[PDB]
């Protein structure tokens, strides 16, 4: 809902929030791993789920085709670890906009869930 949220923010702008423990291994730029991304909005509503295809997102870290927020999240999460990361416009979409209800200062959060490396 509209208002605030208990999420820790970084100096870059992106935020993070523990959702589920893991105790595996933090991904590293250059290595390929499989993770799950859940498109979440500021209100909390989801507008994108990997479930559509039913399969873990496997790709190479620090050398793929994602936004800063994504790389920053994938280069931090650990195998078996699940946590939500707030990806701002300055590190994702930007002030370019992507819709009427999507302002140039709008922020989007995505849930990262490491499956394996
Ligand atoms: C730079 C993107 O980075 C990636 O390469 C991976 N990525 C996308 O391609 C778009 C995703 C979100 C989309 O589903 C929305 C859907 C509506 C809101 C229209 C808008 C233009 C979109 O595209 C977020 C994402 O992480």
């Amino acid at each position: 809902g509209p208002g605030s949220m208990t999420v820790v923010t970084t100096e870059s702008g992106l935020k993070y929030e523990d959702l589920t423990e893991g105790s595996g291994a933090e991904a590293r730029a250059g290595q390929t791993v499989s993770v799950h991304y859940t498109g979440w909005l500021t209100d909390g509503q989801k507008f994108d789920s990997s479930k559509d295809r039913n399969d873990p997102f496997a790709f190479v870290l620090g050398g793929g085709m994602v936004i800063k927020g994504w790389d920053e999240g994938v280069q931090g999460m650990k195998v078996g670890g699940v946590r939500r990361l707030t990806i701002p416009p300055q590190l994702g979409y930007g002030a370019r906009g992507a819709g009427g209800v999507i302002p140039p200062n709008a922020t989007l959060v995505f849930e990262v869930e490491l499956l394996d490396v």
